[PDB]
Formats: C-alpha cells, structure tokens, sequence
C-alpha cells in the first residue's frame, strides 16, 4: 500500500494551532514551512511525476480583525490552483523513496506569471495536496493526498506577529 506522510509535522503544527499566513509576492514567494512528503509504497522501477496544488479549504475571503482571523459573509466558488511539477518528475520510485520529497522551489504569487509560480487569492485560505501520477506505463494512475496540518492564508504581508517569530525562529 502506497504511504503518504508528512515530514516535520511537529513544526506545521505550531503554525496551524496560530493559523499558518504565507507570503505572496507578483514575482513569487517560497514556501516556509516547505512541504516535505515520505512516501512508501512505490514500485521503486516504475516511473512517477509528483505535482502540488492548493485546495480553496472555503469559498470565502478572511480578514485579521483586532487580533483574529474572520471570514467574509459573501463567498465566491474558488477555481482550483494550477499545478506545480516537482523539478526531479519524472524519476523511478526509488528516486522518491529515498528521501523526504521537498517542494522548496515552489513560488506563490497573486498575479498570473510567466510559469513556475502558482497564482493564488490573497486573503484566502489553502490546503496543500499533492498528485502521484504513475507515467510511461501502461496503466496511466494517479493518487491524491491532502495535507491538512500544512493550511494557511495566503498574505502580502504577515497579520499575526507571531508567525513573523515561529518563521523566523525556524528558519
Ligand atoms: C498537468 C501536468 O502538468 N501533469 C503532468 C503529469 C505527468 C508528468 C508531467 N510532467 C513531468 N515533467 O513529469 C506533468
């Protein structure tokens, strides 16, 4: 059975149990957290494409009011977020098996961009979730995780300061 977990989820959960901001930028912010993901359960000699994406957790837009987050009342559908290929995909099982898989090169913007950067909603909470896409086979199949300890709010600046200490005390 194909295992997905996530690695350092000791440290998510102190950003999660603040509410977790990430920065967005017009040329493209990294990530910190980094999603990093143990997989097990591959075939180490079949050939595998990992992809990330950002799930729109609700349909609302969030403002930091005297010192908490609140939803708007108005929601609006969120179309999903393009998909981020891992810079290694593709490569055989072994390849992803032998150490955590690191999206560290992953760029979130607020404006739609050349490629590379996934374009999200400021003010907008996400779920990370990622896409094993077992390719070159025959038998083309995909498998899908979430990563509910990894949400956060998309922001063009920090609200909550301490998230400006949890990011810089760990980074
Ligand atoms: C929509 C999308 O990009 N999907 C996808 C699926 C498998 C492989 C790749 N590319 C690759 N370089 O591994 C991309």
């Amino acid at each position: 059975e194909l295992r997905v977990g996530l690695e350092e989820s000791e440290l998510w959960l102190r950003f999660k149990e603040l509410t977790n901001e990430m920065i967005v930028t017009k040329n493209g912010r990294r990530m910190f957290p980094v999603l990093k993901v143990n997989v097990s359960g591959l075939d180490p000699n079949a050939m595998y494409s990992f992809l990330l994406d950002f799930v729109a957790a609700d349909n609302h837009r969030w403002k930091y009011v005297n010192g908490e987050w609140v939803p708007g009342g108005k929601p609006e559908p969120q179309a999903p977020s393009c998909v981020y290929i891992h810079p290694d995909s593709p490569n055989f099982g072994a390849h992803w098996m032998k150490a955590p898989v690191s999206f560290s090169k992953v760029k979130l913007t607020n404006k739609l961009n050349g490629g590379g950067q996934i374009m999200l909603n400021s003010l907008h909470k996400y779920e990370p979730r990622i896409h094993i896409v077992r390719v070159g086979g025959p038998q083309r199949m995909i498998t899908s995780h979430c990563f509910p300890e990894t949400q956060f709010i998309a922001v063009t600046a920090y609200q909550n300061e301490e998230i400006t200490a949890l990011k810089i005390k760990y980074n």
